[PDB]
Order: C-alpha cells, then structure tokens, then sequence
C-alpha cells in the first residue's frame, strides 16, 4: 500500500526500494522500505524533539551532530516516509536508520529480545551497537505514579 507515498508532494519518481534508490553495500535486508526520490520541496517536518532516541544514539556513537543526522534525512525522505505520522512520539525506525547509514557509512548491530540484528552498509568506517526496546505494558502497583 503507497497511497501516501504516491499523494506525497515532495516525493517524484516511481516507487522503489531505498536500498535500489540510494545503490550501496547494504547489510541485508538494510534498505528493503520502499520510497521515492525526494523533489525540491523543503521539509516542514520539525525535528522530532521529543522522541530523538534513534539521532541522540547514533550521534554518541559517531560525534556527528543530531541537526546533521536529521537535516541528512530531510534530503533524502520524502515526508510521508519521514513521518508516517508516528514520528513526533515514536521517534526515527531503522528504516530512518537505513538512510544514516548510507550517507555517513555505519553499521549498527540492535540488540532486541528476539535477538540482534545488524543493519547499515558492508564497507561502514563506523560500527557501534545499539540496544532496542520496543513499547511494552508493564502491571504496577495500584496507585502508581510516574
């Protein structure tokens, strides 16, 4: 189903894979999305201030500044794969990641309950690892309170 991606107006092109868009050494299946080129059209999505965990891990990892992380994928996302409207409380995915990994040359393993995978370029110049937990329900007491 592309139906936002085929009505996004910042996007041209046909659809495709980003791993086929963006040609490169990707760890399979890194890339596997599908999307469109991005025109000329500037991004309004705002930085995901709120929920950066994704930006704020890879940039420990690799000192490159959280703005360029995200300013790199405003080039080369079309909104509606920016933001497919979780963006502002979910926070970036690896296909997000996908993209970092192209254009600064990474590779990261996540480390998830169901087990690790490694995802970002073959020929990355940085490798790091990085931890996922993804949203869960946990019972507690009565009157909890954050």
């Amino acid at each position: 189903d592309t139906a936002r991606l085929d009505a996004d107006p910042s996007a041209s092109g046909p659809v495709m894979e980003f791993r086929e868009l963006q040609k490169g050494a990707y760890i399979e299946p890194t890339g596997a999305f599908l999307t469109r080129a991005r025109n000329s059209v500037s991004s309004s999505i705002p930085y995901p201030a709120r929920a950066a965990c994704l930006l704020v891990a890879v940039s420990q990892a690799t000192g490159l500044p959280t703005r360029t992380l995200w300013a790199a994928l405003c080039a080369n996302l079309p909104d509606s794969v920016l933001d497919d409207g979780s963006l502002a409380t979910l926070g970036l995915t690896t296909d997000h990641f996908a993209v970092l990994a192209r254009i600064f040359s990474l590779r990261c393993r996540f480390v998830s309950e169901h087990g690790d995978v490694e995802l970002g370029l073959h020929d990355a110049t940085s490798r790091f690892t990085i931890r996922h937990t993804p949203g869960h329900f946990e019972l507690v007491a009565d009157n909890f309170s954050l």
